[PDB]
């Protein structure tokens, strides 16, 4: 009893703020450990703010749910199988839902602006089921997110800075490659306020700090395979003009009897970091990725538990 039928996707809310209800088309997964897409246009074409999520998942069978913000989902019609593959343009991370590391709000007067001229025109819903227990009797699944909408100009609007690798190169056995991206920040500050990470399975820790003055502050450092949820940042970090990001993920090659590099597959690798941050509106730009690293010798500072595991 979750999928809408006749009173559709769109809640009023009141006279300038609406609910979108994002859900998956009662779907049915055959197989354990699937990945559906589907994507909704925005119902307005003018500028629109998303100031809060509410996941909508079935808590049985929902591993995790992502949402991206893009102009060009990857596929037409209903859903798609999607394994980690949603937009053809570049994917906005917006929200992650994930099972057993509940999810935190958006600060208020915080939001994403979308649609209007620059703004995502569509969102693009990930769900990964895993466990195909409960549909036995084959029921329709509409999990999804329930996304809030202003017209209302927010005064700090999210944004999303993305650290990722892109030429690593794990050898088969190698005990530890690490994975290094630094960028020197140039735009007005933003302050981080959550942070994700991502690795596929061979991932062991990553971390993410602001460089100042060769001082290193830490914004966030996680375990890739505890849940890849959006945590809160400890201490609110803003990083200013003449600072450098720099992140490291460090791999295991154990287990492996040929190389693994950078890829969209299970026996690919990524390593990705998700600096979710918000700026003074007249500032605010909407995303930044960092692929590169312009200052590797940097890295000989590095702090000793960007090396170390977390103790699971
Ligand atoms: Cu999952
Ligand atoms: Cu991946
Ligand atoms: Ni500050």
């Amino acid at each position: 009893n979750e999928c809408l039928g006749t009173i559709g996707p769109v809640t009023p809310l009141d006279a300038s703020d609406f609910a979108l209800d994002i859900r998956m088309p009662g779907v049915t997964p055959k197989e354990s450990d699937t990945y559906f897409c589907m994507s909704m246009r925005l119902p307005v074409d003018e500028e629109a703010f998303v100031i809060d999520f509410k996941p909508r998942a079935s808590m049985d069978t929902v591993h995790h749910m992502l949402l991206f913000g893009c102009n060009m989902p990857s596929s037409t019609g209903s859903y798609w199988f999607c394994d980690e593959g949603t937009c053809t343009d570049k994917a906005n991370i917006l929200y992650a839902w994930a099972r057993n590391a509940p999810p935190t709000r958006l600060p208020k007067g915080v939001g994403f602006r979308v649609g209007g001229e620059t703004g995502s025109k569509y969102f693009v819903l990930q769900v990964h089921y895993g466990d195909i227990s409960a549909f036995r009797d084959n029921h329709k699944d509409c999990s999804g997110v329930s996304v809030h909408l202003t017209r209302v100009p927010q005064p700090l609007i999210a944004g999303m800075y993305l650290m990722m690798s892109v030429d690593t190169v794990i050898p088969p056995g190698e005990k530890v490659v690490n994975a290094d991206i630094s960028c020197q920040y140039k735009m007005y500050p933003m302050h981080v306020f959550a942070y994700r990470v991502h690795t596929h399975h061979l991932g062991k820790v990553v971390s993410g700090y602001r460089v100042r003055n060769g001082q290193w502050t830490l914004i966030g450092r996680q375990n890739p395979q505890l849940p890849q949820a959006f945590y809160p940042v400890e201490h609110p970090v803003d990083v200013t003009f003449g600072d450098i990001l720099a992140a490291r993920c460090v791999f295991t090659g154990e287990g492996r009897t040929e190389a693994t590099h950078i890829g969209g597959t299970s026996s690919d690798e990524m390593c990705n970091l998700y600096i979710m941050y918000y700026m003074e509106a007249k500032y605010a730009l909407s995303f930044m990725t960092c692929t590169k690293n312009v200052a590797p010798d940097m890295f000989r500072t590095i702090p000793a538990e960007a090396n170390i595991p977390i103790p699971v």
